[PDB]
């Protein structure tokens, strides 16, 4: 059985019972995956102190960016304070060398720690952890456990928790160090910092006010925060605290954010409606893989006035089918493509089969290096 | 009267003549615009050699940036060769120091030039002089005069002109050099110096295949690639040249691309076609701000075949009023504002009251610090 992480463990073990079989089909795909997964071996582990322009606190070790929908003002001689644009990403975004950094970073750990539960083949596990070591816990590379500085905006003179949703990208690498423990390159002191890591950061996001601020943040930003956290809990082993997550927070979140008709009210008034009913369900579905590992199914379970989270999967499906359709405001095209492991997903808890025929039909393409449709050859 | 150049020099001397009266709107405004040049006064002058990841040459002093459109094909396992994605600005591009320090550049030199003209202040002089030393003439930090690596596409095998159309960045900026001379700053030296290299520029846009081929293109790379021709011309002089590029390129470019109903059927088949439709007759624009300143009015000048601009205009007007009317792909938000100074520049030339009024009526922001507007109170 899978160590509890974030993943679809179902699908993980069903690849590594195969693989281990020689099944010809999934031996081929991991074949595949690894010759993917090379140049994560070659990869030299990024750092977030790897900028110039240090935030407020003088550390290199803060994770910083900007806000992406906030521009300079024209009418202003400095630019400043900046000013939102909803759904337009300000290019200055990628001045902050950790944006991508932190996605590029959690790519390779993803991608290392998955190919290491599934083959078993050390090499995986040392090239794992040594983009783990890199980015957590080194004394003088690793980020200091905090999102203080996360999607600053100049000017900006009060306080936001809105940055955390970065944290998504590398807390998924967080949850498959769970995947390379048994290794020998991974060892017990390993362990022990990145768990002092992990208690730290859970520590700043459930105590820090820009932590229980975005806690309690009425859309998707509350979704994710709750993703976010399932992910470290599930890192650290604290199942009960999972329960106590889901049904003291997720539960009464989609019992807002669900409207009767199973819209998402909060989402529907954003530039990018479509993209943002879509990333709430997506933050759901990656809570779910977590919740589900013990027991609780979150497209099903009710909140207490009775809604449910498969109702918003129902009114966004004839949309995934045809997005001409959307009738809110929608300022870039959708990608179809985010639907598939989304239906899939959903489709699976449910045992909604038009939901899982959709996914499929939609699919993944057979080769793609995207480290996210790993589990997914069902879809391939 | 105002040198030859890149702008509405009908509104320069407008500017000019009423800031040496004393007249206390344009004075205001004037002084505004002054209080906006701070920052390029104290900016440190931008080079194409600040860059890390060198070009196939092994020169940092040539220009090279990727092409917006091309993004890694996540199927292939290096991601080679690139594929095209029309209108959808792979954010790998600012990895390319030059595609964003030209930029910078272009306003810095464009405004202190400016300001010089209208004010006569020697410290604008001496600070547009650096900016200009630094990005064209200098024997280690100035670009080579070629673009033979602009808009270079990894994995593409054949070469490609298209990253000419980069060019009007500094072009501009080269045109605006003309207004420093006789200042105390921009010495015999220094003219010499960018006299040579702005020859030398033609030379290889005029000669190179590259430069052949993009006076080719028959969509706007072709109106942009002559816009930035007569820049180049007009700041050596050649005003023979500049009647002769109007007459057998420019108008003859721009009758075989208006379709009889007025549209641009090449820019029709883009992803941002009212963004694409609008791009050319800017290219248009910014070359009638300069036949027109010896005498030929691109904008009512019939072509060969009977097809005048002012009929693309007039196809493009009700959109302008009305951008959600816009009935061909437009997969980003078309900016209304664009339309402004367009129109002006049309309307003025046509005598076309509707138009100016409108542009007008769209309007730019007083205290905006777009260097472009910096001619146009009359919209403010
Ligand atoms: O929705 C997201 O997941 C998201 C991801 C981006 O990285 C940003 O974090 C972005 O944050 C949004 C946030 O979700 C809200 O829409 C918020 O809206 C508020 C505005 O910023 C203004 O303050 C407005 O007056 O009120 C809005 C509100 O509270 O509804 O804006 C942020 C943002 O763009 O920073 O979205
Ligand atoms: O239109 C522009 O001014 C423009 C600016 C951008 O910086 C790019 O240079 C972009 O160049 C376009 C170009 O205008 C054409 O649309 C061209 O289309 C060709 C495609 O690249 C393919 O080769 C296709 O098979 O044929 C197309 C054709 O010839 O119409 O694409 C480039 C580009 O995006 O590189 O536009």
């Amino acid at each position: 059985s899978a160590p509890l992480g974030p993943f679809n463990a179902t699908l993980l073990e069903q690849l590594k019972n195969d693989y281990q079989k020689g099944e010809k089909e999934v031996t081929r795909y991991i074949e595949l995956q690894e010759k993917v997964a090379e140049k994560y071996i070659k990869m030299t582990p990024l750092s977030v102190t790897a900028k110039k322009k240090l935030p407020p606190s003088k550390d290199p070790r803060d994770y910083m960016t900007l806000s992406p929908y906030w521009w300079p003002d024209s009418t202003k001689i400095d630019g400043l304070p900046y000013i939102r644009k909803d759904g337009e990403r300000n290019p200055e975004v990628y001045e902050y060398p950790e944006r991508e950094n932190a996605n590029r970073f959690g790519d390779a750990a993803y991608c290392l720690g998955v190919l290491y539960y599934i083959t078993g083949k050390e090499v995986y596990a040392k090239a794992c952890a040594n983009h783990l070591r890199t980015w957590f816990t080194d004394p003088k590379l690793g980020m200091n456990p905090n999102m203080t500085y996360a999607q600053a905006v100049p000017g900006m003179k009060k306080m936001r928790g809105s940055g955390f949703i970065d944290s998504r990208r590398f807390s998924r690498a967080l949850g498959v160090a769970k995947l390379i423990e048994g290794s020998k390159s991974w060892t017990p002191s390993d362990k022990k910092k990145l768990d002092d890591w992990a208690t730290a950061f859970c520590y700043w996001m459930e105590n820090s006010t820009q932590g229980q601020r975005e806690s309690h943040a009425a859309n998707n930003h509350g979704l994710w925060y709750e993703a976010i956290h399932l992910m470290v809990l599930a890192y650290l082993d604290r199942t009960d605290r999972i329960r106590e997550v889901a049904e003291q927070s997720i539960l009464p979140k989609m019992g807002a954010q669900i409207a009767d008709d199973g819209s998402l009210p909060q989402e529907l008034k954003r530039t990018l409606s479509l993209h943002y009913s879509t990333f709430a369900l997506e933050a759901l579905m990656e809570a779910n893989q977590i919740t589900s590992q013990i027991g609780i199914n979150l497209w099903s379970t009710p909140a207490s006035n009775g809604k449910v989270a498969s109702q918003a999967v129902d009114y966004l499906y004839p949309f995934y089918l045809n997005p001409e359709d959307w009738k809110f405001k929608q300022i870039k095209p959708f990608d179809q493509s985010r639907a598939a492991i989304l239906l899939y997903e959903a489709g699976t808890a449910l045992g909604n089969q038009k939901y899982v025929d959709t996914a499929k039909r939609i699919g993944l393409k057979y080769s793609t290096s995207d480290v996210e449709t790993i589990p997914y050859l069902v879809l391939k």
